[PDB]
């Protein structure tokens, strides 16, 4: 629109491109996300519009939802850096454990809030976690899959990230629960610690098998009902579980314990965001300021 002075294209999301823009009249700098374009479910605009009510320190504020020329634009408060960029910038030294701990605590607070309001993210990844100079971290792009439905790609020949997808999704479950966000966050937690993606699959089956090779091929003992899932194949190789100590070295036992609960196969056994906040790992949590190069 002509209401802005578009600073630059910010990035490509699963549901659309994001832009940094300034209001010509108010001068406020915001993030503008453009969704796909033959109509779009109107029941979805209602659901998305409801998200404007969400207010929490760890959720990026949704300022406006605009429907024009059959396009959907989401106007969000702007943050200067995403966690993927920050992790890449911190690859030589690594993110200090106290900062990793602070970020995980805040993200769980954000998820606990959304989940208590029956809002799921469903596509959590480093790219949609944003940080500022004051040590805060916030989740952006909640509830798009629930309102619109996860399509095939972003909008134009894009390589979707499968790395943070929960096993029940990869196995074809039709109904998702808030547990899918805890899984994604667990994967991100591991990544901040080791400075390498935990399950970097290059295909849906490679994604699934990388999880199996690490946590062990699931069975009815650890995950009742798994052999009945839509995409389950009795022909899946049976890999034995690896020690966690090999998974995220050199994370201490409190951290490893918490991560293992975030990565349980059974969505029912997987820890909730609220319960995770009470885990001993957070007994000494603080709020460090990051070294951000903007
Ligand atoms: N990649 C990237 N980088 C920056 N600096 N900001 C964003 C961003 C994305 C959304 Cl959806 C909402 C607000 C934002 O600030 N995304």
């Amino acid at each position: 629109m002509e209401n802005f002075q578009k600073v630059e294209k910010i990035g490509e999301g699963t549901y659309g491109v994001v832009y940094k823009a300034r209001n010509k009249l108010t001068g406020e700098v915001v993030a503008l996300k453009k969704i796909r374009t033959e109509g779009v479910p109107s029941t979805a605009i209602r659901e998305i519009s409801l998200l404007k009510e969400l207010n929490h320190p760890n959720i990026v504020k949704l300022l406006d939802v605009i429907h024009t020329e059959n396009k959907l634009y989401l106007v969000f408060e702007f943050l200067h850096q995403d966690l993927k960029k920050f992790m890449d910038a911190s690859a030589l030294t690594g993110i200090p454990l106290p900062l990793i701990k602070s970020y995980l605590f805040q993200l769980l607070q954000g998820l606990a809030f959304c989940h208590s309001h029956r809002v799921l993210h469903r596509d959590l990844k480093p790219q949609n976690l944003l940080i500022n100079t004051e040590g805060a971290i916030k989740l952006a792009d909640f509830g798009l899959a629930r309102a619109f439905g996860v399509p095939v790609r972003t909008y134009t020949h894009e390589v979707v990230t499968l790395w943070y997808r929960a096993p029940e999704i990869l196995l074809g479950c039709k109904y998702y629960s808030t547990a899918v966000d805890i899984w994604s966050l667990g994967c991100i937690f591991a990544e901040m610690v080791t400075r390498r993606a935990l399950f970097p699959g290059d295909s849906e089956i490679d994604q699934l098998f990388r999880i199996f090779r690490t946590l062990g091929t699931p069975d009815e003992v650890v995950w009742p009902g798994v052999t009945s899932m839509p995409d389950y194949k009795p022909s899946f190789p049976k890999w034995a579980r690896q020690d966690f100590s090999k998974v995220v070295p050199p994370l201490d036992e409190d951290g490893r314990s918490l991560l293992s609960q975030m990565l349980h196969y059974d969505p029912n056994k997987r820890i909730s965001a609220k319960a995770a906040l009470a885990h001993p790992f957070f007994q000494d949590v603080t709020k460090p300021v990051p070294h951000l190069r903007l």
